[PDB]
């Protein structure tokens, strides 16, 4: 039932998606590497529980590499989401349940701020509200080969494991990945994190549960756990860190079935 083919949303992105499953819609928004590789594994899992789990590589990352510059560079949490509902909009995905970490989880908050009709529910995984320190050498290396190093060693850091579940996702996904660093660290960080909607009044607009990694360390995401028990956000701990759909994909699935079936 895994479906792979590619489409062309009018604002120019030629993404590539996959689908498998039979149900309400379950959306998997990649990170900022928008890599859609990282949810192979679970998305079947998802999918087993009575879903159409709907995913995608990221305009201008990977398989979605043919888009316009504007789609990954200065990049907004509102740009993405609109690029988003446009693929959305195309396979007659009503409503869905949304997952997103990272910059995929400012994209989930901008769609439950200014899409809240076509959100089930959302679900946000450390989002990112400042720059990171071990993130500003990242910003504006010219070198891409040298930029794809230094981001490949700042994203492993993130990972949570470091036994296989990172390797396995392929040798075409990690060369995808390679080109994907440098476009990646000049687009995102130095643009996202300031335009994440976490106003008080944007949070409550639509469903919406927030994770954080059980092992990172409690200053990154601290204002994501303030944040949402300010607001009466439902706040929890995944297992590992930063990619729980790579490093613990049957708990990750678990999670985003129990979410979503939550709210149906």
């Amino acid at each position: 039932m895994r479906t792979r083919s590619n489409i062309t949303t009018k604002n120019g992105i030629h993404w590539y998606y996959e689908q498998e499953g039979s149900g309400p819609h379950v959306v998997l928004i990649p990170d900022g590497l928008g890599e859609c590789k990282m949810f192979d594994k679970p998305m079947s899992l998802i999918a087993n529980s009575g879903f159409t789990v709907t995913t995608f590589d990221m305009p201008g990352m990977s398989r979605s590499s043919e888009a316009p510059p504007e789609t990954y560079q200065e990049i907004t949490a509102q740009k993405l989401a609109s690029y988003v509902i446009s693929i959305c909009d195309e396979l007659a995905i009503d409503k869905a349940t949304f997952w997103g970490c990272a910059s995929g989880g400012c994209t989930v908050l901008a769609l439950v701020a200014d899409y809240p009709t076509r959100v089930r529910n959302a679900l946000a995984h450390e989002v990112p509200t400042y720059l990171m320190e071990d993130l500003k050498p990242l910003l504006e290396m010219d070198d891409e080969a040298v930029s794809a190093a230094m981001s490949s060693n700042v994203v492993v850091g993130s990972v949570g494991d470091i036994e296989g579940s990172w390797q396995e996702l392929g040798e075409e996904a990690h060369a995808r990945l390679w080109k994907n660093y440098p476009r990646w660290a000049r687009g995102y960080p130095g643009y996202i994190p300031q335009s994440t909607p976490v106003s008080k009044e944007d949070l409550i607009k639509a469903p919406l549960d927030w994770t954080v990694g059980a092992s990172t360390p409690t200053a990154r995401f601290l204002d994501n756990i303030v944040t949402a028990t300010k607001h009466n956000i439902p706040f929890q701990t995944l297992p590992g860190m930063h990619f729980p759909y790579v490093t613990h994909p049957e708990v990750f699935a678990e999670y985003v079935v129990e979410k979503t079936r939550k709210y149906l």
